[PDB]
C-alpha cells in the first residue's frame, strides 16, 4: 500500500495520498455545536458538525477552530477531525497505509509525543513520522538552500536552511499572521459600520480577507492617493443581500505584515525578521540565503507580495547583492507537494517509526 | 388505539383522529345562554347551547366566544366545549385515546399548566402533549425552514424557524387580526346605515367578512377607481329579507392588515413585522427565511393575499433577493394536518406526557 | 466665559456647565409625534414633543429614541434635541461658550466628522472637542489605571487604560445592555399576562427595570428559593390603577448581563469579557488591571453588582490575586463629573478645536 500525507493545517487541513497530482481533501478545520434548540422532530441533527457541513450551516452553530496559536485545543475534537477526514473524505482505513503527519516549528513539548501516542492507540496506523511544515516547502520548490516561511492562520515562521543542514540558532516564530489579521480586519470594518462580531460571521470576514485585500507599493503614497477622489473601493455582496464597499482598509490590513504597530504588538515585520535571521548566520552562508528567499503558506497569497518584500529587503540589505524572492503559484498546497515527494523516496521508508518499535520505545523515540 | 388531534382554535375549534384525510368536527366555539323567558311548557330548553345549535338559535341567546385575545374566559365553559366535542361530535371516550392538544405562542403562564392539570383530572386521558399551532404548520406544508403565521380571530403570530431549530429572539405576537377586523367591519357598516350592534348579529358580520371582502393591489389606486362610477358593490341578502350593498368598505376592512392605523392602533403591519423579525436573525440564516414565508390560519384566506404581501415585501427587501410566499389552499385546516403527521410518527409516542409520570411530577413537567 | 459639558447620552442626555457640583439638565432623549387627530381648536399642539413634555404626554404620541445601537437616527431630530437643551433648559447661547461633547468608543466613521461639522455650522460654537464617555470616568473616580465601562441603553463597552496610556488591542464593544434588557423584560412580563407592547408603555417597563429588579448571588440557588413558597414578589402600581406582581423574572432580567444565552445571543458575559480583555494585555500590566475594575453608566446601578461580578471574576482569575471592584454611587453622572474636571484644567484649553482652525482644516482635523 500507498502512503498517506495528511497535513495538520492551521487553516485548512489538507489530505491526499503520496503522489502525484494534487490533494484530495481540503477543508476549514472548524467544529461547531448547535447554539439553538431544535423543533423538527426527526431529529436528524448531528452532535457536532465538522467542515464542510459547518460552513454550510452557518448562523445556527458556534464555530470553534480546533488549532489556535499553533497548538491544539483538545484531542477530543482533534480525533473527530481525524476520524471525519480518513473515513468520510478519503475513504480509507489507517491500518492500510503508513502515514506522514506534519507539525509547526517551535511548538511546545510534550505536544508531539501526546499526539503521536494518541494517534497510534486510537487509529492503529502501522507506521508514522512527523515533519515540520517549513522543511517540506524546500522539496516542493526543488531547492536545497533558503529561508522557509510556514504562514497560516495564525502563526508564521522563519526557518533558515543551508545545503542541506538546518541552522538552530536563527529560527524565528512570529505569532502575527493570519488570524490576527482576520480579527484586525473585523476591527477596521466596524469603523465603516458593518458589525460582524459573531463567530459564524467571522468566516465571511476571512473570505473578504482572501479576495478583496491587496498590498501597497509604499504605504504613504497609497495613503496619498486614498485621499484623492479616485476609487479604490471594491463592492462585495453579502448573503443577506447587503453591499459592502471597502477602500482605505483594503490595503491597510495586509500592510500589517510589514508594520505590526497597526495591531499594537511590539514584534518586527517580515522585512526585518528576514534580515535579522540572515545576520545571525555565518558570513560565507549569508551569500546564498539571499536569492533563496522562499515564501509559503496561503496567507502569503496577497498580490503585492513578493515585490513589496523585494523592494524593502533590497533597501536594507548590502549594496550590489543579488536578491530574488521565490513565490510560485499554489503556495497553500506547497506543503502537501513537499510531503508527497518525501514519502515516495527511498530510503525514507526506513525512517518511519513503526508500531513494534514504538511499542518497545514509548514516547521517547520522538526526538 | 388511535390518537386524537384536537385543536384549540380561536375560531373554529377543530377535531379529528390522527390521519389521514380531513377533520371530522369543526364548529364555531360559541356558548350562549337564553336572554328571554320561556313560555312553552315542555320545557325542552338547554341551560347553555353550544355551537352548532347556538348558531341555529341566534337572536334568543347571547353568544360568548370562550377564548378571547388568545386566552380562555373560564374553564367552566371550556370544559363544556370539550365535553360537547368528545361526546356529541366525535363519539369517543378520552380514556380510549392518547390526545394531542394545541396552544398559541406567547401565551401567559400558568395557563398551560392549569389547562393540562384540569384536563387530566376531568377527562382522565392516558397521555397528552401541547403543541403551539404555528410549529404544526411547518409539517403541513412539508417545510423545515420558514416564518410561520397562526392567524385566527383575534390573535396573529409571526414565528421564525430554521432547519430545524426555533429562534426565540425574533418571535412576534400581534393582537391585530381577526376579531378586531370583525369589530371594525361593524363600525364601517354602521356608516352605511346598517345597525348590527347585538351579539348574535355580530356572527352575520363575520360571515360577510369571510365571503364578500377582498384585498387591493394598491390602496390609493383602488380608492381612485372607487371614486369612479364603475360598480365595486356586491349585494348580500340578510335572513330577514334585507339587501345590503357594500363597496368602498369591502377593500378597506382587509387592508387594515397592512395598515393598522385604520383601527388607530400603534402596531405595524404584517409587511413590516415580517421584515423586522427576519432582520433580528443572524446574517447567513436570512437568506432562507426569504422564500419560505408560509401563511396559515383562516384569516389569511382573503383573495389578494399573498400577492399584495409579495409586492410589499419585495419593495422593502434587498434588491435581487428571491422571494416566494407560500400560501396553499385549506389554510384553516393546516394546523390539523400538521398535528396528524406529528402524532403518527415514531418516536414521538415517547414524547407524550403519560398519566403516571404526570401524577408523580405535577404541573412542573410542562415545560 | 464658562465652558459647557454636554453629554451625548444613550439614555438620558446630560447637560451642565464646567464645575463644580451636579448636572443642571437630565432628560430622556425621546422625541414623539402625535398619533391621533386633534379636535380642540386652539390649537396649541407642538409638531414634535421632546422629553420631559413627551414623558408627560404618553399614550397620544409615538416615542422614538433618537440614538439607537450607539448611533444617531438622523440629525434632523438630533438638532431638535440640541436646540431644546441649550435654549429651553440651560438658557444659554452656544456662541457664548466653548463646548465639550461626548461620544461612544467604537462608533463608525464618518459619524464624528458629520456631527462636528453640522454642529459648527448650525450652532456656531467658538470651539469644541469630542471625548469618549469611558475615558472621562477615570477622572471621575480619580484613577489613572483600570478598565472603564460605559454602559447605557443599549450599548456597553469595556476599555482598558494603564497609567496613562490606552491599549487599542483589547477594546471590546458589546451591544448587550440595556435596551435589549428592556425588550427582554417586556417579553418575560407578557408571560405573566401583562401586555405592554406599545411604544409609550415601553417607558413604564424601563421604569420597573430601574426600581424593582435585582441581581442574584448565584442563579441556581435563587431559582431554588423561587420554587419555595416564600415571597420574592414585589407589587408595582400602574397609572391606570393596575397592580403588577413580579418575582421569578425580577432576578432573571439582570442576570442576562452574566448570561446572554437568555436573549439567545452568542456573545459572552461581562465576567468573561473583563477577563479576556485583561488577558489580551502584556504580563506586567495585568497586575494593576485587577483591582482597578471600575463600573460606570446607569445600567450598572442594580444592587447585586458588583458583588456578583466580584465572586465570578475571583473564581476565574488566578489564585491569590488581589481583586477589588470599584463602584461608587452616582454612576449615571460619572461621565459628567469626568468632563467637568477635564474642561477646567490647563492646558486642555489649547486642545480644543477652534472655529478658525476648523474652517481651514475641514473634517480631517478630527482625528
Amino acid at each position: 500500500t500507498t502512503a498517506l500525507v495528511c497535513d495538520n493545517g492551521s487553516g485548512l487541513v489538507k489530505a491526499g495520498f503520496a503522489g502525484d497530482d494534487a490533494p484530495r481533501a481540503v477543508f476549514p478545520s472548524i467544529v461547531g455545536r448547535p447554539r439553538h434548540q431544535g423543533v423538527m422532530v426527526g431529529m436528524g441533527q448531528k452532535d457536532s458538525y465538522v467542515g464542510d457541513e459547518a460552513q454550510s450551516k452557518r448562523g445556527i452553530l458556534t464555530l470553534k477552530y480546533p488549532i489556535e496559536h499553533g497548538i491544539i485545543t483538545n484531542w477530543d475534537d482533534m480525533e473527530k477531525i481525524w476520524h471525519h477526514t480518513f473515513y468520510n473524505e478519503l475513504r480509507v482505513a489507517p491500518e492500510e497505509h503508513p502515514t506522514l503527519l506534519t507539525e509547526a516549528p517551535l511548538n511546545p513539548k510534550a505536544n508531539r509525543e501526546k499526539m503521536t501516542q494518541i494517534m497510534f492507540e486510537t487509529f492503529n496506523v502501522p507506521a508514522m513520522y512527523v515533519a515540520i511544515q517549513a522543511v517540506l516547502s524546500l522539496y516542493a520548490s526543488g531547492r536545497t538552500t533558503g529561508i522557509v516561511l510556514d504562514s497560516g492562520d495564525g502563526v508564521t515562521h522563519n526557518v533558515p536552511i543551508y545545503e542541506g543542514y538546518a541552522l538552530p540558532h536563527a529560527i524565528m516564530r512570529l505569532d502575527l499572521a493570519g488570524r490576527d489579521l482576520t480579527d484586525y480586519l473585523m476591527k477596521i470594518l466596524t469603523e465603516r459600520g458593518y458589525s460582524f462580531v459573531t463567530t459564524a460571521e467571522r468566516e465571511i470576514v476571512r473570505d473578504i480577507k482572501e479576495k478583496l485585500c491587496y498590498v501597497a507599493l509604499d504605504f504613504e503614497n497609497e495613503m496619498a492617493t486614498a485621499a484623492s477622489s479616485s476609487s479604490l473601493e471594491k463592492s462585495y455582496e453579502l448573503p443577506d443581500g447587503q453591499v459592502i464597499t471597502i477602500g482605505n482598509e483594503r490595503f491597510r490590513c495586509p500592510e500589517t505584515l510589514f508594520q505590526p504597530s497597526f495591531i499594537g504588538m511590539e514584534s518586527a515585520g517580515i522585512h526585518e525578521t528576514t534580515y535579522n535571521s540572515i545576520m545571525k548566520c555565518d558570513i560565507d552562508i549569508r551569500k546564498d540565503l539571499y536569492a533563496n528567499n522562499v515564501m509559503s503558506g496561503g496567507t502569503t497569497m496577497y498580490p503585492g507580495i513578493a515585490d513589496r518584500m523585494q523592494k524593502e529587503i533590497t533597501a536594507l540589505a548590502p549594496s550590489t547583492m543579488k536578491i530574488k524572492i521565490i513565490a510560485p503559484p499554489e503556495r497553500k498546497y506547497s506543503v502537501w507537494i513537499g510531503g508527497s515527494i518525501l514519502a515516495s523516496l527511498s530510503t525514507f521508508q526506513q525512517m518511519w517509526i513503526t508500531k513494534q518499535e514504538y511499542d518497545e520505545a514509548g514516547p521517547s523515540i520522538v526526538h
